[PDB]
C-alpha cells in the first residue's frame, strides 16, 4: 500500500485511531503490552501490541476527512481491520458541555462534500455502530465520567471566515466540533465494518476556555481506557 | 391552533406518534386507561389516557415530513410535549432484516429538502435522543424481540420513478424506509425536546414479502409495549 | 393499494382533491347525487357520486407533497383517474389579493426536493392543464367572483423559523401559499393526465387577517361549483 | 443606457422581442406603419412604428438569457415598457407537435442559474401573464392555427455534450426548446410588468425534420399577427 | 451551420472574438489586409483578412456564455478554428486596477450553470492556454502597457438585484467582470483547441469612473495589436 | 498555534510546502544551508535554513485540503509567510503526460466543498500567482525538463468507488491529480499572498505505470531546484 508499509498480518482487527501519530506512540507505549511499530511512512506512526491477551493496533490518521479516509480505506481493505475506534479531542460548541467532558459521537454532521458527491443532494447520516456506542457509554458510566452521547460536527475548516461559525449547528443540538468522524462512519458503513468515535473536550469554543496540559493527559488516559474496554 | 383544536392542558408531555389516526385510536383503546379524544380536525385523531398512573397522549401525524412537522410543531410549541415517540411501520431494504423485525432509528437519512434549506448543502444528521434509544433497546431485549438499531431513510417518495430506488442507501447500511423520522428528529433537536422513532417491519422491499394482517397486530402490540415502557 | 382500499370501478375518471377528508365528506354530501364512500383507510375519506348525470369522485389527500403524491399516484395508476382538480385554501402573500379571492394556479413554485431530485439542479415548472385553467377562469368570471390566475408556492414548511418567509416569492409575483399543487402538477405531467388547482384565500399572511367560518363556507361552496363546472 | 442609445419616449409601452435583430427589421418593415429605427448599438436593431392607432416597438434581444436580460432590463427600467411579447422559433421535443405548430409558453423551464442564484435551490416557476396568454390563444383559435399551450425549456446550451438531451423534459410534458423565455418571464415578474412568449416550430428535434424557408416566412407572418392582436 | 453561413475555408484557424459585431467590423477595417465579410446572419459580422502574411478572422460573439458558446462551437467544430482570442472590455472590481489597464484572464470564474450541469457540483477551473497567456503578457510588457494577469468573472447578470454584487469575488482576488471568458475557456478545453481572453478596463465598478470615448478607442487599438501579435 | 509551535521569527517569508514531513526533512537537509527544525507537533516537521544567503522554510502540510489549510492559515496569519510553494507528486490522467514530467498548476479544480460553502454554487477558479508560474516555467525550460502548465484536480478522495473516476476531468484538459493545490490557491488569494504548486508525475493513472525510487528522487531534486530558483 502506498501509505502504510507493513506486511499483511501486522495490523490487528481492532484498532484505535488518534489523529496525531505521536498520540498513537503515546497510546502504544502506555497502554499496550509489547507494542511493535509497523509503519513510519509520512511519520504516520502505527503500532500493534496486546491488551488482555488480545491484539490491538493504534494508527495515526492525520487531520481531516481526506487524510483519515486514506488510512481507514487501507486498514479495512488491505489489512482486514473490523473494529475501528477513533479517540480524539473536540471543541465544545454548547455551554451544556464542560471541559474534560467525554463525548461519544452517535452520529457525525459534516461540511465535507464526501456524501454530497455520492448521494447528490440527498442527506446521508453517518452513524456509530450501536453495540460499540452502548458499550463505551456503560464503561464511561461505571467510571463516573461526565459523558454525553450525541451529534458532532466533522468540519473541513478549522479556521473560519467569520465569527460564530458553529451557531446554527449548536441550535440544532450538535455538541462538539472535530474533523474525522463523518469520514470514519461513512467508510465503516460502506465496508460493513464497525466503528466508533470517542472524544475528549479540550477546548470550549463558546467560553474560550482551554484545558491545562496535565488535565488533558488525565482525561485522555480515561478515554483510552474506555476505548480499550469497548473492543 | 389551526390543526389541533384542544384546550392547552389536554395533551400529555409524553406522546406516541403513529402516522395513521386510526392506529392512534387503536393504541388509546387497547393500551391506555380512560382514553379521552382531544382532537378530530382533519380526522387526525388524538387521545389522552394514562399508563401506570402517568398521562400519555397519542396523536396521528399523517404521512410525510410536511404533515408530521405540522403536528409536531403544534404539540411541542403549543401543547408543551417533551417526549415524542413515533411508532410506525417501515419497509426493510436489506435481507439482513426479516419481516416483524423491530427497528429503532439511531438516525434518519432523508431525501427531503427540510435541512438543505437550512444548512445550505452542509450535512446535518437527525438523531434519536440516546437515553430513549438505549431504553427501548433494553426493553426489546428483555422481551427477546428481534431488534436492530441503526439508520432509516425518511423519504418524500413512496412510489419511485425507476426500480432499485434504495440500492445506494442499503449499500451504506440503511436498514429500512419510512416517511417521518427525519422531520421528528430535526424538530425535536431545534426545540430542545426528546424524541425516538420505533418501527415494525411490515414489508420487505427486497424479498417482496408482506406480513399477514394478524402478524402485524401481534408485533405492533409488542412495539407499543416497548414504546410505553420507554417513556 | 396500501392507501385506498376500493375495487377499480368505484372511483370516477374525474376527481376533486381536497386536503381535508372531512371536506371530502362535505363536498360529496352537499354537491353530488348519491354519494357513496369507497375509502376509509387512515381516515382518508373518498366518495363517488354523480354531477349532472356523470360520475365524480372526491378524495382527501392529506397535507404536503409526500402525502398527496401517494393518493395521486394511486388514483392515476390504479384507478384510471384522468381529470384531477385540487380544491383547497391558501394564505395570500400579496396585498393585491384580498380574503375570499379565488386563486387559480397557473403554475406552482416549491421548496420541496421533488424535482431537484429528478432534474438535478435544473428548473422544471409544474403547470396546470391550460384547458381546465381557462374553463375555471370563465366559470369564475360568470359568477362575478374576484379571481386571480398565476403562481402559488407549494411549501413543505407550514411553520417558519424567521419572520417574512414569503417576501422573495411575493417580490416575484407569487400570489399565495399552500402545500400540494407542485406535486399534483408534476405527477399529472409525468402520467399524461389533466390537473388544476383552485384555491380560496382563507388567510392573509401579510395583513394577518382571517375569515369567519361562515365566510369561508360561502366562498368555498362557490369554488366547488366552479370546479364541478370545469370537469 | 449603454446597450440601447435612444432618447426616452422613442420606445413604446408595447414591444415585440425577436432574438434576431434582422427579424426585428422584417417585422417593422412589414407590419408597422412609419417604422423608425431607434437603435443601432451592437447591430441590435430596435424600431418604433404604429399598429391600428397605437405605437408598437420591436427590439432584437440576441440569443440566451444573459443577452435578452440586458435588453429586457433596459427596455423596462429605462424606457418604460409594460407589455413585452417574445416572438421566436423553437425545436419541438415531442412527436405531438408537428412542424409549423404555434406554441404559447404558459411557463418556462430552464437549465440557467438565473433563479438558483436567487432562490438558492428552491424552485421558482417563470410564467406568462395569463391575460396575454388567454388573448394569444383566442387569436390563434379564430385563425384556425394549430396551437399548443404548455411548458417550454429555456436552455443555455444550443449544442449538447450528449445525445437525447431533452428526453427527461419531454417525459414531463415540455413541448419545445428555445433560449430566452425564462429570463423574460422572471424579469417581467420582478418588474411588475406583463409578458408572453409565442413560438413557431421550425425544427423537430425528435423526427429530425425541418421547415423550408417558404414555410418559415408563412407561419412566422401568422405569429406576428397574433402577437400584434394580443398586444 | 445555422448561425454562420459561410463555405468551409472562409474562416481562418486563428480568430479574434469581440462581443460586438461592429467592433469586429472596426478590427477588420483597421488591422486586416483585404478584409472579406463572410457572415451576415443575425447581424453578427464575421470577417477574414490577412495580418503579416497569415490569414486572421474576426467574429462577433454577442453577449453572454449561451450566445458566445454557439459561435465558438460552430467556429471550432464546423470551420476548423484552433486559436481563439477574445478581445473585450471589463468592469474593474478592485481599486488596484485603474481605467485603461489591460487584463489577461489566466482563468475565469462564473455564476453560469455551464459546468455545474456537467460536473454536478464539483469545481472545474476554466483556464487560458498558457502559451498564449505568456505571449500576450510579453507583448504588453514591451509596449509598456499597464497589465494584470489573474482571475476574471464571467457573469450571466449585467444588472444586479442588489448592490456590491462583486464584493466576495474581489476579496478572493478577482480582477474584473465580463460575460464570455468561462464559456470560451471551457469549450476550448473540451475541443482540444487554444484560447485566450484579453480585456481592457473601460469601467471601474468600485470608483464609479468611466473612460471617455477617445480613451476607449486608444487602449482598444493597443489591445488588438497585442492579440494579433499573440496569435 | 495549536499546530506549529515556534516563535514568530523562526519561519521565513518564503516557504516550500511538501505534503510529507519526511520530504520536508529531505529538502532541508539536502538543499538548504544550516537547516534548523522549528516544529515537531504531530510529527509535522518544519525547518528553516538559507538558500543563496536568504532564509527559506520548508513545512510538511499533510494530505488533503483540510490538513493543508490548517498549516497554510497559520503560516500566513501567525508567521507572516508571503511566498508559498507547494512541491509534491501527482498522478497523470492523460496519455500526453509521461512519468517524470513536471507539472506547474496554473489553476486547480476540486471536488472539495471549500468554495461551494463560500460562493454558494457559483464557480471560483483557484489560480497560481502568475509571476511565480512564469518564473518556474522558465527555470524548467532552462534545464531542458519536460514541463506542462495547466489544470490539476485537487481531490478529497484518494480511493475511488468506480473505475475511470478521472475521465471527465481529462476530457476537459485536466493534467494530473493531487490533493492540496485548490486549498493553497484559495487561501493565498483570500490572504493576498503569493503561491504556486509544482508537481512531479510519479504515477500514471491511465497506463497504470509507476516510477522507481531512484527515478522519483532524481526528478524530485530537479523540482526542488526549480522551486528554490522561483522564490
Ligand atoms: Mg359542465
Ligand atoms: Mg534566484
Amino acid at each position: 500500500t502506498p501509505h502504510i508499509s507493513a506486511p499483511p498480518g501486522a495490523v490487528a482487527e481492532a484498532i484505535l485511531l488518534p489523529g496525531d501519530p505521536l498520540r498513537a506512540k503515546y497510546i502504544a507505549e502506555n497502554f499496550l503490552e509489547n507494542p511493535v511499530l509497523y509503519n513510519q511512512v509520512r511519520n504516520m506512526f502505527g503500532y500493534t501490541g496486546t491488551y488482555k491477551g488480545k491484539r490491538v493496533s493504534v494508527q495515526g490518521t492525520g487531520m481531516g476527512i481526506p487524510s483519515a479516509s486514506i488510512y481507514i480505506h487501507e486498514l479495512v481493505q488491505f489489512y482486514g481491520c473490523k473494529t475501528l475506534i477513533r479517540v480524539g479531542t473536540a471543541g465544545a460548541i454548547t455551554e451544556r458541555l464542560k471541559l474534560r467532558d467525554l463525548v461519544i459521537a452517535q452520529a457525525a454532521c459534516t461540511d465535507s462534500s464526501i456524501n454530497n458527491l455520492r448521494f447528490a443532494g440527498q442527506n446521508y447520516a453517518p452513524i456509530a455502530t450501536f453495540d460499540l456506542l452502548r458499550r463505551a457509554y456503560e464503561q464511561a458510566q461505571s467510571r463516573g465520567m461526565p459523558v454525553h452521547v450525541g451529534n458532532v460536527l466533522s468540519t473541513d475548516t478549522f479556521y473560519h471566515d467569520q465569527p460564530n461559525p458553529y451557531q446554527l449547528w449548536a441550535q440544532f443540538g450538535v455538541l462538539a466540533v472535530e474533523m474525522e468522524a463523518a469520514g470514519l462512519y461513512t467508510l465503516a458503513a460502506k465496508f460493513g465494518v464497525q466503528a466508533l468515535c470517542i472524544l475528549t473536550i479540550s477546548d470550549h469554543l463558546i467560553t474560550g476556555e482551554k484545558t491545562t496540559p496535565q488535565e488533558r493527559q488525565e482525561t485522555f488516559d480515561q478515554m483510552i481506557e474506555v476505548a480499550l474496554e469497548t473492543i
